[PDB]
Parts: C-alpha cells; structure tokens; sequence
C-alpha cells in the first residue's frame, strides 16, 4: 500500500463524515448530517431558513475533530445578496460556546488546547465568501474552483445559496438552459468526489406545494405548518418521507425541545 500522502489519508477519513446541523432531529433524518462527497439540496419558500441552515453548516464544518467534527473550512457562494454578516457572528459564537462547555465539563487537556484557537473570529476566517450576480459569473467561478481548492485543501463544504436564483429568468434558448444546469450538477459532483467535500445547494422552486435534482443525493424541504418550522426529507437513500420540527434561534438552527 502507498505511496499516498498523509494528506490523502486525512481526506479519505473526512470522506466518511457528515456535518451536523445543531438540530438532533435534522441530523437523524439526514443520516448524521450533510454527507461529504455528495450533493445535498435545501428547498423551500422564502423565509423558511435555507440561508440560516447554510450558515449553520458553514460554521459547523469547522468544529474540531476532538468534538466529533469535520474540522474543515467552507466556501459560501452567494448569488442573491442581502447577506447578513452579523448572523454568522451569532451562530459562530453559539458554536464556540457549545465546544467551550464540553472542554470545561467532561475534561480533556487537548480540548483546552483547541479552545486556544477555536474562536468566533477563527470561524469567520474559515468561511470564504464569493458574490455572483448572474449565471455567467457563477459558471466562471465554478470553472475556477479546482484551482481555488488545490490552494485550499481545508475546504470541506461548498454552499451555493441559491442555485435557482441566477436561473429564474427566461432564456431564449431553452436547450441551453438545461445544458448549463446539467453541466453545473456534473461540475458539482466532480468537485465533491475529487476534493472530498460536501456540496450544499439552496433552491426556491421546490416548496411544500410543488428535469433537475437527479444529482442530489438528499433533498430537504423546509416549510411552515401552523406556527412551527418543519423539514421534510423529500429524497434520500432510504426513500422515506419523514417531517421533523425545528426552530431558528439567535444561536442558529436548534431543536424545538
Ligand atoms: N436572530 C434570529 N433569531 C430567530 N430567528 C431569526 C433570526 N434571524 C432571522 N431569523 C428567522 O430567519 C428567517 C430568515 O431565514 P433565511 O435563512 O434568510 O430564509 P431563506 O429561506 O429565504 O434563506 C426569518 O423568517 C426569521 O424567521
Ligand atoms: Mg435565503
């Protein structure tokens, strides 16, 4: 066996893991969380929490190994604007607090070493943000990612928030529209596999009232029912459609309890 580098061995180990949501209920229906090497899709109407969950995932991928995490970094591709930097602060801060609790309680002198470096700021530093304003910019950026990711093997998650927004307009040539959309999917599948990371795509079209999606291994639909929030597992390897409750808090995505 070999030659492999120790870096190759670390990436194969990560390959196996999932990125927690901070909702025990979301984690259960996802199989432990958002899986690496796969594309996961979050659908729902405006205000359901696509971006909140995206941001929660971008923070969570950075949780250290000694707290059960992936300990990777994130790319966040924003195609819509109206990004609130202060939300990522709130979320990051609560994830730091949560690990500080485990390190102090149930005591390990290497969790105290990680706490040295796991701050709200180090979490914001580990998220690489790009703004795209149209589909052509988005296509050009994705073409550029193999390079970015060679320079940044820390990257374990790529968010595109949202995939649908730059395709919401009429194309004259419809055959071109699907070509381009089937190509992005294949580009995303390729990255997830060759760079051993999760691709997380946000989408408006599929709501709890509603071709593409074939490439997504998991599709979650986030919606409202009465006065609470729910996530439906709409597509998964098990093929069983379970809805679980969740809430959004200043800390981020949490269980209802
Ligand atoms: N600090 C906060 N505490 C609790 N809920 C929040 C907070 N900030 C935003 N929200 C909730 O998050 C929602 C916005 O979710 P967002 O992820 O932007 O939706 P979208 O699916 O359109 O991306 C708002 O409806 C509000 O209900
Ligand atoms: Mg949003």
């Amino acid at each position: 066996s070999g030659p492999v580098t120790i870096l190759d061995l670390l990436k194969d180990e990560r390959s196996q893991l999932s990125i927690v949501t901070f909702s025990e209920q979301l984690d259960q229906i996802l199989g432990g969380g958002v899986p690496l090497t796969k594309i996961t899709e979050i659908c729902g109407a405006p205000g359901v929490g696509k971006t909140q969950l995206s941001m929660q995932l971008s923070v969570d991928v950075q949780i250290p190994k000694c707290f059960g995490g992936v300990e990777g970094q994130a790319i966040y591709i924003d195609t819509e604007g109206s990004f609130i930097v202060d939300r990522v602060v709130d979320i990051a801060t609560a994830t730091v607090q949560h690990c500080q609790h485990i390190a102090s309680i149930e005591n390990n002198a290497e969790q105290a070493d990680s706490m040295q470096s796991l701050t709200m700021e180090s979490i914001l530093e580990g998220i690489h943000y790009f703004r795209c304003h149209d589909y052509v910019q988005l296509l050009a950026l994705v073409h550029t990612l193999p390079d970015f990711l060679k320079q940044h093997p820390q990257i374990c998650l790529i968010v595109v928030d949202s995939i649908a927004f730059p395709f919401r307009h009429h194309f004259e040539d419809y055959a071109l529209r699907t070509r381009l959309l089937n190509g992005l999917a294949q580009s995303f599948i390729k990255l997830a596999v060759d760079f051993k990371l999760a691709v997380l795509l946000t989408n408006q079209m599929t709501t709890k009232i509603s071709s593409w999606g074939h490439s997504s291994t998991i599709r979650l639909i986030l919606y409202w029912q009465e006065k609470s929030r729910y996530a439906l597992l709409y597509k998964s390897p098990s093929h069983k459609q379970i809805s679980v409750p969740f809430q959004i808090t200043t800390a981020g995505i949490r269980d209802v309890c």
